[PDB]
């Protein structure tokens, strides 16, 4: 048998820009707790919630002060306790998020490492004297300027790959990791069915500091994902926590080269359930982050392919076209002009749902909503925009309304404006003041206009769900890209236990065809986005209307 996780279909809630109940305009664990009703009715399974800890959010959540402490904006331990148990009413799951490659520079723990060169706690972080008048190494940070602070206390630069508010814990102390399985066993203990690993491949720092190199350097996101002792601190968590609780754990695995993503999954290691790659999510975006380079489909399904492939046996992969670090999926992998929205956003749902592994949907992506359209750079809230304002213009490279060009398109703030529940005020948000400005398009795209319309994108995902979930073949069954080369139709089938099925999606805002491989025939149609007609039993071919896809039984 497989695991509930691989047949299971995830939602992702950003609390933080999801459902605010006391007009302070964020989000909170009483809005989602009242939510969870529509959820449930869209056909969830489980939800993952990013960082829900109390933190002085510098980085949204990832910046965490105290790890058995929920953040005080989204409530008390109580609207916690209370949203656990409105889940498990319904029959649901709840995955938190786990943030353990840093800390926030507020937790007491790095108050106590900074005393001192010899406080107990020093080694809980990586603390380095400088080299030749400067930092400790050439090491870059995520979110800009150095990846080393210096510390007037004692005159040591401290580790901080993202923020310099979020200093790195030392994997390499005993002490640390056995404080960090420990705060894992609090929340498991509550009875949390799946645990999100943030950045899990940079745990491990690599020994003595040395340089990068030149090349490293062009991509230093990989360079932190070679620790030497990194599988092995994965194997210990594992077997001294995971062993002894019924989770499941799916790793954030930012920065690695795909070859190595089965050393994190592949069952028999012990180690992760299942990974987040970047490889797609990514597939379009330049080394700086910023910037974006045109790509086609065919590189969309064979990035897809190659993912697949590296799950092989026995590895699982989650499947995304959305999270909260990137741009909106309809705006960055469908078209976006009014014309074509709600057309392409179905096309997507419809690739999202009919992927090998577990499907992750991202808030908001159900009802179509798009990327924002920033104005300033003061329009955008995120650290690192400002990091890259730090790293770019102020060093000249770039001018200011370079940067607003190129980010407004990649930006991470695109996926966290207010979901647009109905077009009330704020479209339902909040009865206050956003804490990001709410999109304008909200009064054509919102949950109330879309839950009561039969062709509404909401219900369109709401169908491929239920299909999902009653069609095996759809969750484990194999997959096979008919044709990698094709950039204006992809299609692929999913097999299992003798039934096979056929997904065909039209990238192209034009009409297109489809010629099914020799000795495949459509038998049964269960559902088409745009289509003016199912095909007949029997065809042979396919006629497909601008963005059109589809889903059928084939014999
Ligand atoms: O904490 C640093 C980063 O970790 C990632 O896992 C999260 O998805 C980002 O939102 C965050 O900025
Ligand atoms: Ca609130």
């Amino acid at each position: 048998g497989a695991p509930w996780w691989k047949s299971a279909v995830f939602y992702q809630v950003y609390p933080r820009s999801f459902k605010d109940t006391n007009g302070d305009g964020i989000g909170d664990f009483k809005g989602l707790t009242e939510k969870l009703d529509y959820l449930k009715g869209l056909g969830i399974d489980a939800i993952w919630i990013n960082p829900h800890y109390a933190s002085p959010n510098t980085d949204n959540g990832y910046d965490i002060s105290d790890y058995r402490e929920v953040m005080k904006e989204y409530g008390t331990m109580e609207d916690f306790d209370r949203l656990m148990a409105e889940l498990k009413k319904r029959g649901m799951r709840l995955m938190v998020d786990v943030v353990i490659n840093h800390s926030s520079d507020q937790h007491e723990w790095f108050k106590s490492s900074r005393a001192s060169k010899d406080n107990p706690y020093r080694d809980y972080y990586f603390w380095r004297d400088g080299k030749d008048g400067h930092e400790p190494n050439n090491y870059p940070s995520f979110f800009g300027g150095s990846a080393w602070e210096k510390d007037p206390v004692t005159g040591q630069y401290y580790l901080h790959y993202f923020g310099r508010q979020q200093p790195d814990l030392n994997w390499d102390t005993p002490k640390l990791r056995e404080e960090l399985y420990a705060m894992l066993r609090f929340w498991l203990d509550k009875g949390v069915s799946g645990m999100r690993f943030a950045t899990v491949a940079t745990y491990s720092k690599t020994p003595g500091f040395p340089d990068l190199t030149p090349e490293q350097m062009k991509n230093f996101a990989e360079a932190y994902t070679q620790g030497p002792n990194l599988h092995r601190y994965l194997q210990e968590m594992h077997e001294k926590v995971f062993d002894h609780y019924d989770a499941v754990t799916a790793g954030e695995i930012f920065g690695a080269p795909l070859n190595q993503v089965p050393l994190f999954i592949d069952s028999r290691r012990k180690e992760l359930d299942m990974a987040f790659t970047f490889d797609l999510i990514r597939y379009d975006r330049a080394l700086d982050r910023w910037h974006t380079i045109p790509r086609t489909l065919a590189d969309f399904r064979q990035t897809i392919d190659k993912v697949d492939a590296i799950a092989g046996e026995y590895g699982w992969n989650t499947f995304f076209l959305g999270n909260h670090d990137n741009p909106r999926a309809v705006s960055h992998f469908g078209d976006d002009r009014p014309q074509w929205r709600e057309a392409s956003a179905k096309a997507l749902a419809t690739v999202t749902l009919t992927q090998r592994g577990t499907p992750f949907i991202f808030q908001g992506d159900e009802l179509g909503m798009t990327n924002y359209p920033f104005k300033t750079l003061q329009d955008f809230d995120d650290i690192e925009v400002k990091g890259f304002f730090q790293d770019y213009v102020e060093t000249g490279k770039a001018t200011a309304e370079e940067l607003l060009t190129n980010v407004a398109l990649t930006s991470r703030d695109n996926a966290r404006t207010p979901f647009q529940w109905d077009d009330s005020a704020n479209a339902g948000f909040t009865t206050g003041k956003p804490w990001l400005k709410v999109n304008p398009n909200y009064t054509e795209i919102n949950a109330a206009r879309e839950i009561g319309d039969p062709k509404s994108v909401y219900s369109f995902y709401r169908n491929l769900i239920s299909i999902r979930h009653e069609t095996p073949a759809l969750s484990t069954g194999s997959y096979r890209d008919i044709d990698p080369s094709n950039a204006d139709v992809y299609a692929y089938t999913r097999s299992q236990d003798g039934e096979t099925y056929l997904v065909v999606v039209n990238f192209k805002a034009e009409p297109r065809s489809f010629t099914l491989p020799d000795g495949m025939h459509i038998a049964e149609t269960l559902i088409e986005s745009s289509s003016p007609a199912a095909p007949a039993a029997g065809a042979a071919s396919l006629e497909l209307q601008p963005w059109q896809s589809g889903i059928y039984k084939v014999k």
